C-alpha cells in the first residue's frame, strides 16, 4: 500500500539540471537505469557518479506510478551498507519521474563472479577467494535482515540483483522496470505474467505466496549462484510443469563447484519445503557471520 507513503520534496528532491544523464547501465521494455554525474546531491558542490531509474518510451503513467511508489519504498527502508541507497529523486512536472541512487562501480554480481573463473582461488591480487564469497553471502544477509527489520520483502532476490562496489561492498537492488523481462532467460512466462521461476519457493509458485521466508529461499539460490560463481541455477532442466512438481516433492539442485560443505547445507536449509522451518535472514546472519570467522 505505497501510494499512502510520505514524499519529503524538501529532503529528496534534486535539480534535473544538476543532473548530467550518461550512458545506460540496463534497459528494459518501459524503464532503464543511467549512469549520472550530479553536482552536490551528497556532499556541498562534489560531483558524484550516480545511478538513475526513469522511463523510456513505451511506458505510460501505469509504469510512473510504480516508480513513483519505487521512490516512496525506498524512503521508507532507509539506509544500511547493503542495500542501494537513495540519494534523491526529480519529481517536478515537466520533466520525467527519476529516482537516483549510489552508483556500484562492478555492476551486477551474477556477471561479475561469471567473469572470475579464471581469477579465484580458493585460500593473486585482486583473485576471488573463499573469503570473499562468504564475505558476500553474509552482506546480503544482513542487507536482507534490514529489509525484514523495515517490513518489506524483496519478491526478486537474485545475483543479478545484487551490486558490486568499492572496498568488496555489495548492495541488494532492483533493476525493475530497467530490465528487459520479455527477453532475459530468467524470467519464465506463467500466465500473464514472466516469473523468476528458479529463484521462488514452492508457495510462492503455486500460492501467489510473496513472504520473507519465500525470499529466504531465494537467498538460497544467490547462495549457489555466489558458490558457483555465477553459474545458472538448475543446469540442464526444462523449466516447466515437471520442474515445478520435482520442486514440491522435495528435488534440490547439487553442491555448486566453489562450496564449503556447511554453505551446501545452508542452501539446503534455506529451500526447506516449510516456509517457517527455512532460517530467517537473523539466523542466516549469524550463522554466516559464524562461517565467515571460522574461514578466518
Ligand atoms: C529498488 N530500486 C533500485 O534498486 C534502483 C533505484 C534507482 C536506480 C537504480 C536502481 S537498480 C541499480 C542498477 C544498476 C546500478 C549500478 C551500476 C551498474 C553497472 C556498473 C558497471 C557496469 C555495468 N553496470 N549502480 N547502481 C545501480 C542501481
Amino acid at each position: 500500500h505505497c501510494e499512502r507513503l510520505p514524499y519529503d520534496a524538501s529532503k529528496w528532491e534534486f535539480p534535473r539540471d544538476r543532473l548530467k544523464l550518461g550512458k545506460p547501465l540496463g534497459r528494459g521494455a518501459f524503464g532503464q537505469v543511467i549512469e549520472a554525474d550530479a553536482f552536490g546531491i551528497d556532499k556541498t558542490a562534489t560531483c558524484r557518479t550516480v545511478a538513475v531509474k526513469m522511463l523510456k518510451e513505451g511506458a505510460t503513467h501505469s509504469e510512473h506510478r510504480a516508480l513513483m511508489s519505487e521512490l516512496k519504498i525506498l524512503i521508507h527502508i532507509g539506509h544500511h551498507l547493503n542495500v542501494v541507497n537513495l540519494l534523491g529523486a526529480c519529481t517536478k512536472p515537466g520533466g520525467p519521474l527519476m529516482v537516483i541512487v549510489e552508483f556500484c562501480k562492478f555492476g551486477n554480481l551474477s556477471t561479475y563472479l561469471r567473469s572470475k573463473r579464471n581469477e579465484f582461488v580458493p585460500y593473486y591480487k585482486d583473485f576471488l577467494t573463499l573469503e570473499h564469497l562468504i564475505c558476500y553471502s553474509f552482506q546480503v544477509a544482513k542487507g536482507m535482515e534490514f529489509l525484514a527489520s523495515r517490513k518489506c520483502i524483496h519478491r526478486d532476490l537474485a545475483a543479478r540483483n545484487i551490486l558490486l562496489s568499492e572496498k568488496n561492498v555489495v548492495k541488494i537492488c532492483d533493476f525493475g522496470l530497467a530490465r528487459d523481462i520479455y527477453k532475459d532467460p530468467d524470467y519464465v512466462r506463467k500466465g500473464d505474467a514472466r516469473l523468476p521461476l528458479k529463484w521462488m519457493a514452492p508457495e510462492t509458485i503455486f500460492d501467489r505466496v510473496y513472504t520473507i521466508q519465500s525470499d529466504v529461499w531465494s537467498f538460497g539460490v544467490l547462495l549457489w549462484e555466489i558458490f558457483s560463481l555465477g553459474a545458472s541455477p538448475y543446469p540442464g532442466v526444462k523449466i516447466d510443469e515437471e520442474f515445478c512438481r520435482r520442486l514440491k516433492e522435495g528435488t534440490r539442485m547439487r553442491a555448486p563447484d566453489y562450496t564449503t560443505p556447511e554453505m551446501y547445507q545452508t542452501m539446503l536449509d534455506c529451500w526447506h519445503g516449510e516456509p517457517s522451518q527455512r532460517p530467517t535472514f537473523s539466523e542466516l546472519v549469524e550463522h554466516l557471520g559464524n562461517l565467515l570467522q571460522a574461514n578466518a
